[PDB]
C-alpha cells in the first residue's frame, strides 16, 4: 500500500543521499535525480529526490504522488510511497537491479542487445503504457531509454517516476527538443498522444542502437534506407519484413498529427507478431545473471 516515509528513514536508506547511490543519468544537480537505497526491512528502493522549489506545495505533491501510487502493474517499476518532510519531496519506488535500457542498448560490453530482447522491451513497455492510460495516467514525461528499467528477472519495466513532472511549473529541458513531439514545441504541454511520439523515439533507439534524432531517422525512412537506419549489430537476427514492420510502427508513432498516432492497444497488437524467442528467459536474452 502507498505509504509515507520520514526523511530520516530515507537518509538512512541512501547513506545520506550518497553520490555513488545515484542511479539516474544526469548526476546530482539535475531535475531528475534518483538514488538507490535499502530500508530496514531489507527492501531495496529507488528514491527520486526532487529539487527544492519544484513541488513546493506539499498538498499538491502528495495528491500527485498518491495518484501515481494507486497504479500497480507488472510492467511498471511501481511507486511504493513518498516523503514530504522538511522541504524534501521524494518518490520511493521498487528498485530495479538490472539497470536501464540505455545501459544494455547503448553501453553494451559483451555484445549488442539481441533483437528478440529489443522487441520484448518494445512490447512490454507498450503494455505498461496501456496500463497507465487505463488508470487515468496517460501523461508520461521524458520517456526514453533511461526510463526503461530491468527487474530482478531481467524483465523490462517502465519507471513510474515519469508519470509526474519534475516540477509543477518549472520548464524542464529533460528531453532535448529534437526528441519532443511537435505539439510540445507549439504549446509547451504534454498530451496522451505525446507519449506515443516518445514511444516512437524508443522504437528508433531500439532499431538503430543509438538515440537517433527523429528528423534524421525520418529522412532515412522516407528514403527507405533501412540499412543506414538499422543497427549493424543486429545483422542476421531479423527478417526484412519484421524490421520494416517495426519501422512502420515507429513512423505511425512519429506522425505530426497526434490523432494519427496509434493508441496503446494498437501498439501492443502490432508488436505481437514481431516477438522472437518467446521461450527464452529475459536474463538469458539480456545476458545478465
Ligand atoms: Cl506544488
Amino acid at each position: 500500500q502507498f505509504r509515507e516515509f520520514s526523511i530520516e528513514t530515507i537518509r538512512n536508506a541512501t547513506s545520506g543521499f550518497a553520490a555513488e547511490n545515484i542511479v539516474s543519468e544526469h548526476g546530482e544537480r539535475a531535475p531528475n535525480v534518483v538514488y538507490k537505497g535499502k530500508l530496514e526491512n531489507q527492501r531495496r528502493i529507488a528514491v527520486k529526490r526532487f529539487n527544492r522549489k519544484s513541488w513546493p506545495d506539499s498538498r499538491q505533491f502528495l495528491e500527485e504522488a498518491k495518484a501515481v501510487g494507486q497504479l500497480r502493474n507488472h510492467r511498471m517499476a511501481n511507486l511504493l510511497g513518498c516523503c514530504y518532510e522538511d522541504e524534501e519531496r521524494l518518490l520511493i519506488a521498487e528498485f530495479m537491479p538490472n539497470e536501464t535500457l540505455a545501459k544494455h542498448l547503448f553501453h553494451w560490453e559483451s555484445q549488442p542487445m539481441k533483437w528478440a530482447m529489443r522487441l520484448r522491451v518494445a512490447l512490454h513497455i507498450a503494455q505498461a503504457l496501456e496500463y497507465c492510460t487505463s488508470k487515468g495516467r496517460a501523461l508520461y514525461h521524458d520517456l526514453n531509454a533511461y526510463r526503461v528499467l530491468f527487474d530482478d528477472d531481467a524483465n523490462p519495466r517502465l519507471s513510474c517516476f515519469g508519470l509526474m513532472k519534475n516540477s509543477r511549473d518549472g520548464k524542464s529541458y529533460s528531453t532535448n527538443l529534437a526528441f519532443t513531439p511537435p505539439e510540445y514545441l507549439r504549446t509547451g504541454r504534454v498530451t496522451p498522444e505525446s507519449v506515443i511520439y516518445s514511444f516512437g523515439t524508443l522504437l528508433l533507439d531500439l532499431l538503430s542502437g543509438k538515440h537517433i534524432p527523429p528528423s534524421h531517422a525520418l529522412d532515412l525512412i522516407r528514403d527507405r534506407n533501412i540499412q543506414m537506419l538499422m543497427d549493424s549489430g543486429l545483422e542476421g537476427q531479423f527478417s526484412s519484413d519484421d524490421g520494416t514492420e517495426l519501422i512502420r510502427l515507429a513512423s505511425r508513432c512519429l506522425q505530426y498529427e497526434p490523432r494519427e498516432r496509434p493508441n496503446p492497444k494498437s501498439l501492443v497488437s502490432a508488436m505481437i507478431p514481431l516477438q522472437k524467442d518467446l521461450e527464452i528467459a529475459s536474463h538469458q536474452l539480456l545476458g545478465v545473471p
